């Protein structure tokens, strides 16, 4: 049962020097920032046929479906805040649900991108590991932290650790 100092310390202590927009921390599963989405040319290079924006929202990275227009990948947009107390968990399942039907096809290319691709859109891609991929919280953040620099709220933290403790039974 880590705490949530633990996992902290973890995600501070295993960081690499800089920071990429964009890396594929899970077979086909690419984790980014909003230059990364709005970059049509890369996202058409790497063949990303999904699209799921953790910072929707006219205030926020307000690309929506009408921006990818001519490309024809699918696109999921959430409307989260990254603070510690908005609620994300409740995309947990469905977001992970998302994600696993992408992958199951030949050409999936999923894309979870946040304003910075390290807490709302990391948060999601743990969750879719712990949940389809059997990890424990901390397997989820090793898989992912090996490939890019992640940081969740620690808020978001806080809601993992209760799915971890949820799925542990």
């Amino acid at each position: 049962p880590p705490t949530l100092a633990s996992l902290q310390r973890l995600l501070w202590v295993r960081q690499a020097a800089t920071l990429n927009h964009i890396d594929e921390v899970w077979p086909s599963l690419f984790l980014g920032d909003a230059y990364a989405a709005r970059d049509k040319s890369k996202l058409i290079q790497l063949g990303i046929t999904h699209v799921v924006n953790a910072a929707a929202g006219k205030f926020q990275v307000d690309t929506g479906a009408k921006f990818y227009r001519g490309m024809s990948l699918e696109y999921y947009g959430i409307e989260a805040d990254d603070n510690p107390f908005f609620d994300l968990s409740v995309y947990f399942l469905p977001v992970a649900r998302y994600i696993r039907a992408a992958l199951s096809v030949p050409q999936g290319r999923v894309l979870v991108h946040c304003a910075m691709g390290v807490s709302r859109s990391a948060t999601l891609v743990l969750a879719f590991l712990m949940i389809c991929e059997n990890m424990t919280l901390v397997e989820a953040i090793q898989t992912v932290q090996a490939h890019r620099n992640i940081c969740p709220n620690s808020g978001f933290l806080r809601q993992l650790q209760v799915l971890d403790n949820r799925l542990g039974r």
